[PDB]
């Protein structure tokens, strides 16, 4: 982290972006190359106790070196706030885009098999996402997909294992959750409270894909969601999966979601 540098020289901090943890988010320019980037703003002085947390996500992020991760590119401290610069990805969350309307099985497909090129490497440098959720997938304007928000090392989609207090494959079940909100716009149980919810993962059967969905996304969903984490597949095996193979499309396709949801 810099503390010698003045970020409110290097960059120009336009709108807000939504408040994200621990801090308020901005669209920024890199005054020096006119980029594009984010930036995050956590005030030192409130944040007190979460400081080792914001340490732990720059940490990992620093050493990510891949298209499917949103890059980082540094941090800075002015007086009491720290600084936190990130790439810019206009196409916006995942999340974001369902909002117009359903996607179909080609975009869900084409999120999911990007998503798993991203799991793919974290799980390769031995890391864990461990917050895999629509929310937590930007999309670059060109229909680009990347994961952001790694979670701390709400409960919609969090594996049975990392409730009872795990590995990689903790992102699986994640992903199948992800799956599920892509196909139906919410993960299962969105309408019950969260502490309710707490109980029902470890208790419940695991959720299935309802509706009228196609028979390997179903199975792509029910593949994942397995109580037995030994059961769930790899990421590089999910990058297999029938469903993805006869589904998944180039990702600049996803440029009409994109555009979809600024006419909306
Ligand atoms: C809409 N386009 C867009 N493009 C890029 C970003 C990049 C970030 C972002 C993420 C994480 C950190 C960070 C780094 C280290 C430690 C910590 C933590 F300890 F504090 N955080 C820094 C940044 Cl800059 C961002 O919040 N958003 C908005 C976000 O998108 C996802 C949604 N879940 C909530 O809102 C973005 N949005």
């Amino acid at each position: 982290t810099n503390l010698k540098a003045d970020p409110e020289e290097l960059f120009t901090k336009l709108e807000k972006i939504g408040k994200g943890s621990f801090g308020e988010v901005f669209k920024g320019i890199d005054n020096r190359t006119q980029k594009v980037v984010a930036i995050k703003i956590i005030d030192l002085e409130e944040a007190e106790d979460e400081i080792e947390d914001i340490q732990q996500e720059i940490t990992v992020l620093s050493q990510c070196d891949s298209p499917y991760v949103t890059k980082y590119y540094g941090s800075y401290l002015k007086d009491t706030k720290l600084w936190i610069i990130m790439e810019y990805l206009g196409g916006g969350s995942a999340l974001d885009l369902l909002e117009p309307g359903p996607l179909d099985e080609t975009q869900i497909a084409t999120i999911l098999r990007e998503i798993l090129k991203g799991l793919d490497y974290l799980h390769s440098e031995k890391k864990i996402h461990r917050d895999i959720k629509a929310a937590n997938v930007l999309l670059s304007e060109h229909g680009e997909v990347k994961l952001a928000d790694f979670g701390v090392a709400t409960p919609f989609w969090m594996a049975p294992e990392v409730i009872k207090q795990y590995d990689s494959k903790a992102d699986i079940w994640s992903l199948g959750i992800t799956a599920i909100e892509l196909a139906r716009g919410e993960p299962p149980h969105s309408e019950l409270h969260p502490m309710k919810v707490l109980f029902l993962i470890p208790k419940n059967n695991p959720p299935t894909l309802e509706g009228n969905y196609s028979k390997p996304l179903k199975e792509f969903v029910e593949a994942c969601l397995n109580k037995e984490p030994s059961f769930r597949p790899t990421a590089k095996e999910l990058l297999k999966h029938k469903f993805i193979l006869r589904n998944a499309k180039k990702t600049s396709y996803l440029t009409e979601l994109i555009d979809a949801h600024h006419h909306h």
